[PDB]
């Protein structure tokens, strides 16, 4: 009751932009036993670009640091130009971190995509709303095929759509059911087989009978990026989960070698 709604922000529970009454604070308050003590450990969480969770009460509000915008709306804003190369690459970077962090104490995200990285004026973009019309146009394979058991490899395939589509201006795979989703990124990636992802046609939810769509070549699916960021794309969208690169190694490809902190030019 320490917090007056100001605005809602978006239904995720229902996220508001609220004020607490005793500090003066402006955050967003989200209104949503073992899981108490799990978002508990999660305040413990603290890195530059995730998004910081200041309190949790019950009495279950969970109560965020607030950003005003998100990379949605700045890519709907971006719409006739295209975010800037070195802007793009920043973004990338800055995730990667937030990731290779997240990961090293094995916490994943689990739905990563636009509305959920969040941006601010001095040039930083931060990991909102982890997960403990539903969007599929993010998830991995391995996940559309009901592996139950899947890794932090779920938040690199997430994050290399999201890059793809910074770069485009356009969706990857904007896939509006589980399986339109899975034959968008096979008419993309080539239909998978137990050549390039060993172990798929054991996969819960695989059908012999799929179709088999051979691979596009990437030049294709991501012009004009660069070649090094082409390769670096490829590695991010691997099918094989233990094949697709970690965060950690992402963050010393080559891609990288001129990444800078530009900042953008925000209408709040
Ligand atoms: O957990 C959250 C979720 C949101 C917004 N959601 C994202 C997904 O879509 C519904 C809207 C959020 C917004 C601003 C903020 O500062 C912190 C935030 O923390």
């Amino acid at each position: 009751e320490n917090f007056q709604k100001v605005e809602k922000i978006g239904e995720g529970g229902v996220v508001y932009k609220a004020r607490n009454k005793l500090t003066g604070e402006v955050v967003a308050l989200k209104k949503i036993s073992t899981a108490i003590r799990e978002i508990s450990l999660l305040k413990e969480l603290n890195h530059p670009n995730i998004v910081k969770l200041l309190d949790v009460i019950h009495t279950l509000y969970l109560v965020f640091e607030f950003l005003h915008q998100d990379l949605k709306k700045f890519m709907d804003a971006s719409a006739l130009t295209g975010i800037p190369l070195p802007l793009i690459k920043s973004y990338l970077f800055q995730l990667l971190q937030g990731l290779a962090f997240c990961h090293s104490h094995r916490v994943l995200h689990r739905d990563l995509k636009p509305q959920n990285l969040l941006i601010n004026t001095e040039g930083a973009i931060k990991l909102a709303d982890f997960g403990l019309v539903v969007t599929l146009w993010y998830r991995a394979p391995e996940i559309l095929l009901g592996c139950k058991y899947y890794s932090t490899a779920v938040d690199i395939w997430s994050l290399g759509c999201i890059f793809a589509e910074m770069v485009t201006r356009r969706a990857l795979f904007p896939g509006d059911s589980e399986i339109d989703q899975l034959f968008r990124i096979f008419r993309t990636l080539g239909t998978p087989d137990e050549v390039v992802w060993p172990g798929v046609t054991s996969m819960p939810d695989y059908k012999p009978s799929f179709p088999k769509w051979a691979r596009q070549d990437f030049s294709k699916v991501v012009p004009p990026l660069d070649e090094d960021g082409r390769s670096l794309l490829s590695q991010m969208l691997h099918y094989d989960p233990n094949k697709r690169i970690s965060a950690k190694a992402a963050l010393a490809h080559p891609f990288f070698q001129d990444v800078t902190k530009p900042v953008p030019h925000l209408r709040l």
